[PDB]
This record gives C-alpha cells, structure tokens and sequence, in this order.
C-alpha cells in the first residue's frame, strides 16, 4: 500500500533553462518631433513582453508575487551554454548567439534601411570566444538590464560542484566504510570535467518531534513500513516439527501454541523496524501463559523500557512479578496501582534480598537509551554492555537463582512447571547469547544508515505484537548468521536521502513563498493554500484530512525560520526594481493629479503632446487601496467639491483619446462625478490625451501655433530608451559538463563470508560450533 | 443602561493565557492517574491548545 | 470546527432589529401610558367599582 507511495520518490528534477527567462523585449515605434510631425524614421524601445497585470495595487503585488513563484519554480540547477545558440547570419566573423529571439532581434537591426552604419558593424563584430584551458566561454546577449542582472546571478550560483572518484567514495555515510564486514567496489572511471548535485542535508526545523504528532506519526509510520521492507528475512532456521516434539519430550506432558516460521520472521522485523523508526510498540499475552513471560522478560531485558506504552509496560511487569518473583521467596505478592509514577520493577528492586535477581532488575529499570551525535547525524546507541552480549549472562544467573530457592507456599506441579520452562529457556543460552549480538550488530548497521534526526517520543498510532512470536524466535534461532543484504541497504539510504531531500527543498520554497508575500505588504490572501500546496509536494499526504487549523499553525511556526540565501536575494532584487517593472506597463498608470488651475503639457519623443506629470510634490497625497479597503469618502468628496487641488496614487487603468476636438472641449475631467453619484471607485477611468500627427487633427496646433492647456494629467512615466551599445554583455558559463544523478549505482558491495562476520569487538558475530 | 463585557477578552487576549495554561498542563507529570486516561487528557488538552 | 470566515450582521438586518426593538418599545411606553391615564381619571372622578 504505503510502501509503494514512499519508494516511488525520484530526485527533485533539475530544471534545463532551454531560453533565458524574458520580461522585456526590443519594439520599433514611431517618433515625433517637437511641434508634433512624423520623422520618418522609427526607433526601437522597450515594451513588456507579457502585458496580463490587471489594475489595482493590491493586483499588481498580486501578480509581483505569482512572478517571483514562477521564477524560483523555473529556477536553472545547471545552465548550459553551447545547447542554447543558433549561428547569427550577419556576423561577417561567423558568429553565434545565445538565444533564437537574439537572432531575430540581430536580423532586424542588420536589416533597417533607416539605421547608420556604426550598429550594424558593431552586429557583425560580435563573436563568440573560447578559452578551453580554464573551462570558461564567452557569448553575446542583448537584455534589459534587470534581466541581464538575473541572467548573471543564475550564472554565478550553479550548483553543480567537481566530481572524484574519491569524492563518491566518501560520498557514502563513514559508519559503513570503516566498518570491515562490508567492501566497496568500482567498475567505471570519472573525468576530471564531470559534475553532479550535492542533496540537502540540513536537520528538522519545524520540531516536528513536538506538537504535531499526527503528520509526525504519518512520517513514523511510512518510514516504519519502509524499514519492514528492508531488513533482512531470516535463512536457516531449524525445522518447526522437531523443535515441537523435542520441547514436547522435554516438558514431560500428558503452551506451545503460536510457533511458526512466519511468526519469527515478523517478529523479527517488526522490532528493528520499530527500534530503527522509534515507532512505539503495545504488547498482549495471555496472563496464564508463563513461557509468554518469560520470553517478554527477555525482550525487556534486551530493548529498554523507553520503547514500550506505559499500560504494556505495567501489564507485563505485574504479570512477571506476579507470577515469578515473589513466588519464589514466598514474600507477600504486591498490589502495584495502575498509575503510579513507579514501575513494579522499580518496587521489586526496593523489595527482595536476594543478589542476582535484584542486580537484574535494577539494569532493566533505569537502562535508558544514549544520545550521540555522529557525522551531523542524531542517533540512539544502546548501552555498550548490550552489543557485546555479556549483560545476558548476567540475566541466567539470576534466573539460575530462581531455580534454587524451594517456592514455599506453592503446589509442587506449579514448582515443576516453573522449573521446566526456565530450564528449556535455560538449555537456549548459546542462541539467546547469538540472538542477541545479531540483533545488535544489525541495528547498529542498518540505523547508521539514516540521515535524519530521530527523537525518543511517543507517537498516537502504536504498534501491536504479541509474544507468542517472541518465544518463537528465541526457540527456534539456529547457527546461520544473518546481515543485510548491500543492494537492499543502498536502495533504502537512497530512498531515504530522496525524501529528506524533497522534504528539505519544500521546506525552503515555501519560506521563501512565505517571506516574499508577507514583505510585499499582503494581507488579502487565504495562506492556507500554500501550506496545502506544501503537504501536497511532500508526496506522502492528503489534504482532505488534516484541517486548515494546522496549517495555520504551521505557517506560523514556519515564520521563524531565516530564509536561504539564494531565494533571499532574488527576492531583494525582484523588490528593489519594483517600480520600474510595474510603471513601465502601457496598460495602468499610478494615478490622477486634479489641480482646477491652468497648466501647460509635456512634450515627449515618445508620445508626442502627452499630459504627464513627472513628480507628484506640492499635493495631498490620497491613497486608493485604502479608499476602497475602508470604503470611506468624506475627506476626498469634501476636497473636490470646494474645487481644491487633490492628488491620487493607485493603479487605473487608462482611456486614450487623440482628438483636439477633445482637448479644446474639456472632457478630461468630467470622469469625476461617478465618484460621488456612485460612490465607487472600481472602474474610475482616466482620459488621457494624447495629440500628434497621426490624428488628422493635428492642423490646429500648427496653424494658430498654440501650446496646449489642460487641466488634468496622468502619473505615468515615459519608457526609458533603447540604446544597443549598452544591453550587449558577455556572459560567463562552463563549456561542457555532464550532470551526473543516482550516483551510488556506480558502486558495488559484496557481503563477506557469513561465518567470518566480524560485528564490533575484533570478534565473530555467532559462535555455537 | 447597558452590561459590557471586560476589554482584555474584547481584543481577543485571554485566549493565548488559556493555551499557555493548557499547555502548561500538558506536559505536567498528572501522578495517581492510569496510563490511558491521563494520555487522553492531556492530548485533547493539547488540541484544544 | 470554527474556521476563517468572516460574518459581521448585515446592515439590513441591524436596521430590520433597530425597528423592530423601538416599535416594540414605543407599544410598550404608550400603553403604560394609556392604562395609567385610565386607571388615575377613572379614580379622580369616583369611579370605585
């Protein structure tokens, strides 16, 4: 089910820039001369190539915030040179360029009957260079200068980094290297021009361990899944017929339900998989079944107490106690309430006399897990006297005690019984002892093999087991040593290091998202939709379960954290030109200036006679978003009935009219009353004028050679002029590299012999020869 | 004549004590309690939170 | 379940219960006023029955 959702994750593809990322491009218009005649000639300016804002301010951050989400989405991991260039047709050094529209745009200045000279040699002069000894090229491109600034920015932060056959050597965690029982191996040479992606590999910073333990328990749980799919089966186990008769002739009977194969192996996985992913465990047996306790006993004794629910816990030490301890030196039996701080176990240590029993119980009490930093990784290590194995013995001579002692106030069948099923666990020393030291070596192993913190709490979802399965496998262990296979465990660290990867480059988009609209002043927009966005990309969830509250709350703790720096700067950068983006649009203006007092218009190589007003001093500034967000009216109706100068800021979109019949006869304020009859300034529409020679019109201004006079003008701000000699650049890249992804299939491991399997202390892992 | 509620609850303040307190409340040790019960308790105390 | 939905009474609504509420008010005010007019003219002109 689940498995197939967290095995099915790639590597977060890296973008191929195929074109440079465009927001302006050259147009030719016509020009006028100051009295207002055609030149004859045109000239080429700027104009936005995509022309889609709407109007209103709160729109146009709206829209700034969907350009920047589209750049950093369309983001160039790599970025090559030599793909993108098509050879220019003009450049008399046989040239070539960077893009196809570069192309054109060379063609079309080469080929203008009313261009001079000096640019179109200047077109033909253009050539690439190569530098192959230090890896650098050199190529032609024409841009505006912000996206020239992008250009270069994506340029010089690739991440791409040189590739070593040692670099992948170490590229594997240090705690498999150093390790003896397990070898790498090569088959194939790298060059010395090959470059690859380095993942994240950067902690939790959403403390995920805490307070959110349903997305927490979900990722427990899928990792958990994982885990069972990974660790090793079990080969060699000693025929289930035999034991049974053998055991059955030792017990002398005239139990021993629940002992199958399928049962150990389960067993067996599910308890490194819950030790590996710190998935909680619940137990259940049956309270009459003193073989169960005895190897739950045993299960305590290995795995610490951390790991078990508190009502399992209670359950199995009351049974044991219960049923053994004080049974043997015939003490008073404990009423242990369900609820105490204490454990039965901690009671029982403060209760009996005898030594060995006594010191058993006080390691299984307090034998809590250590926390060890290694390779920038957090892990859990068990108790060196655990690994080794030796701790066991200490555990059989306690029980040897409890064969001794003559368990007064007690049947003598309940004594044999008692007696015949510590002795069978007894005659089992050797392969518990093995059990044991396998156990630790391959949760050593394999736990070295994961790359993200792990943290000792209890999560909602737990595990269930029974013991009937436990008893089975320490009956039924045999001689085979058992160690995980290297291709199982290389397809679970990749599969690992891809959802950390995933996890940490969400993490960072949406931050980044997240910052930029909570700096552009937002506060009209639903946030819930980027969390959503955000769980849907972790590729694991749904979002028709988990509720808008805690995405909420998410957004909010996500807040905090200090954004990459990559994204931080493309968002200082996309902010700090702003303004000359958002005016240089031939679609909105930024606002009516009223001043009820003759004024003479501005001439403009661009626009001929226009009504503009460069600067907005000397006026009361009115802002319209908030006009519209407050709905109120009373000081703007107020300033504009006693006929008193007003200015207003704010985006409207803009009526243009060019007849001198329209400017003689004022009609350029008269789009003012719908503001108190209607009270509403959704749709307020500007005239604005506009007079030259392409109107027919124009004889007025030339025969009585008069300067016009209005009383209105438009805040917008003439387009700055195209010079070619400027936006030419030379852009910096690499010749040619190779990206290199899923980089650990080039290396191959074989296992050792299973009987010279050495696990920590110089020393065989199984010895029962 | 009129009955007006304090101003400290009016601009919506006294939520963020009750969460502090429920929180508080959540990671208490809760002793003489069973396991369920008092695991129960105190993981609505943390969704109400 | 309380999520982030905004819901202020609609103007209409306020004006509808406004007049309802002084309507209501001004009965009240005018029969009290009636019946005390009745109850004092019927005493002062010995009316005892």
């Amino acid at each position: 089910s689940i498995l197939k959702k967290l095995e099915d994750i790639k590597p977060e593809q890296a973008k191929a820039q195929t074109k440079l990322f465009r927001i302006f491009e050259p147009r030719q218009k016509p020009i006028y001369i100051a009295n207002g005649e055609k030149e004859r000639r045109n000239r080429i300016y700027w104009k936005l190539k995509k022309d889609t804002l709407p109007d209103g301010d709160y729109d146009v951050r709206e829209y700034f915030l969907n350009l920047y989400d589209q750049v950093l989405t369309e983001m160039p991991d790599y970025l090559l040179l030599k793909d993108m260039a098509v050879e220019n047709k003009n450049s008399r050094d046989a040239g070539k360029v960077v893009d196809s529209e570069t192309a054109s745009i060379c063609d079309a200045i080469f080929q203008d009957e009313e261009t001079e000279g000096a640019v179109a040699r200047f077109i033909a002069e253009m050539r690439q260079r190569v530098q192959a000894d230090r890896n650098v090229v050199n190529y032609p491109s024409i841009l505006h200068p912000i996206d020239y600034a992008f250009n270069e920015y994506f340029l010089q932060h690739q991440l791409v980094e040189p590739l070593n056959n040692d670099i992948i050597f170490n590229y594997i965690p240090e705690r498999i290297r150093n390790d003896v029982n397990y070898i790498l191996n090569m088959d194939r040479n790298l060059p010395s021009t090959a470059r690859y992606i380095r993942p994240n590999l950067l902690q939790d910073r959403l403390n995920l361990h805490d307070n959110f333990e349903s997305l927490w328990d979900t990722i427990t749980t899928s990792n958990y899944i994982l885990a069972r799919s990974v660790v090793p089966d079990l080969k060699e186990l000693v025929s289930t017929e035999a034991q049974i008769q053998k055991m059955s002739q030792d017990l002398q009977l005239e139990f021993l339900t629940g002992i199958n194969s399928q049962a150990a192996n389960d067993c067996f996985k599910t308890l490194i998989a819950a030790m590996l992913s710190q998935r909680t465990m619940s137990l259940d047996f049956v309270t009459t079944n003193y073989m169960s306790l005895i190897s739950g006993m045993w299960l305590l004794t290995v795995v610490p107490n951390d790991m078990f629910i508190r009502e399992s816990l209670v359950a199995c030490q009351l049974a044991i106690v219960n049923t053994i301890i004080y049974v043997a030196f015939g003490m008073q039996r404990m009423h242990y309430r369900n609820g105490d701080p204490q454990t039965p176990f901690q009671i029982a240590e403060q209760q009996i006399q005898n030594f060995q029993v006594a010191n058993w119980l006080h390691f299984v009490n307090n034998n809590y897990f250590r926390q060890v930093v290694i390779d920038g990784v957090l892990n859990q290590v068990l108790n060196d006297n655990i690994r080794n194995g030796h701790v066991i013995n200490q555990l059989m001579e306690a029980l040897m005690q409890l064969s001794r002692q003559q368990f007064p106030t007690m049947p003598v069948d309940y004594k044999r019984s008692i007696q015949r099923g510590i002795l069978l666990l007894s005659n089992r020393l050797g392969q518990l002892v093995d059990l044991t030291r396998l156990l630790a070596y391959s949760y050593e192993t394999l736990m070295a093999c994961v790359t993200m913190n792990m943290q000792h709490v209890q999560t909602l979802t737990t595990e269930k087991l029974q013991l009937t399965s436990v008893t089975s496998l320490c009956m039924l262990i045999g001689n085979a040593t058992v160690i995980p296979s290297p291709q199982t465990l290389f397809h679970y660290y990749n599969v690992n290091v891809n959802f950390h990867s995933n996890y940490n480059e969400r993490i960072n988009d949406a931050v980044a998202i997240i910052t930029a609209a909570n700096r552009l002043n937002l506060y009209q927009k639903k946030m819930k939709a980027i969390v959503e966005d955000f769980l849907k990309r972790l590729h694991i969830f749904d979002v028709a379960v988990a509720p808008d509250d805690q995405m909420y709350r998410l957004r909010d703790r996500l807040r905090l954290l200090p954004v990459e720096v990559r994204r931080l700067d493309i968002f200082n950068l996309i902010l700090m030109a702003m303004d000359q983006i958002e005016r240089a649009s031939d679609k909105i203006a930024q606002g009516v200036i009223i001043a009820y007092r003759d004024m003479q218009l501005e001439r403009d190589e661009m626009y001929g006679y226009v009504n503009i007003a460069r600067n907005l001093d000397g006026f009361q500034q009115i802002n319209l978003e908030e006009l519209m967000r407050t709905g109120s009216y009373a000081q703007i109706t107020n300033m504009l009935l006693n006929n008193q100068p007003v200015a207003l800021v704010g985006a409207l979109p803009f009526v243009t009219d060019s007849s001198v019949i329209s400017l003689i006869a004022i009609l350029d304020a008269t789009v003012f009353a719908q503001i108190v009859k209607l009270r509403k300034v959704d749709t307020l529409k500007p005239i604005l004028y506009k007079i030259n020679s392409d109107s027919n019109d124009f004889y007025l201004v030339a025969n009585y050679d008069w300067v016009p006079i209005s009383t209105t003008k438009v805040y917008k701000q003439v387009p700055v002029q195209f010079d070619f000699r400027n936006s030419m650049h030379m852009l910096t890249s690499n010749l040619t590299f190779t990206v290199y992804s899923d980089l650990l299939a080039f290396v191959s491991a074989d296992t050792v012999e299973p009987i010279n399997a050495v696990a920590f202390d110089n020393m065989r892992i199984m010895n029962e020869l």
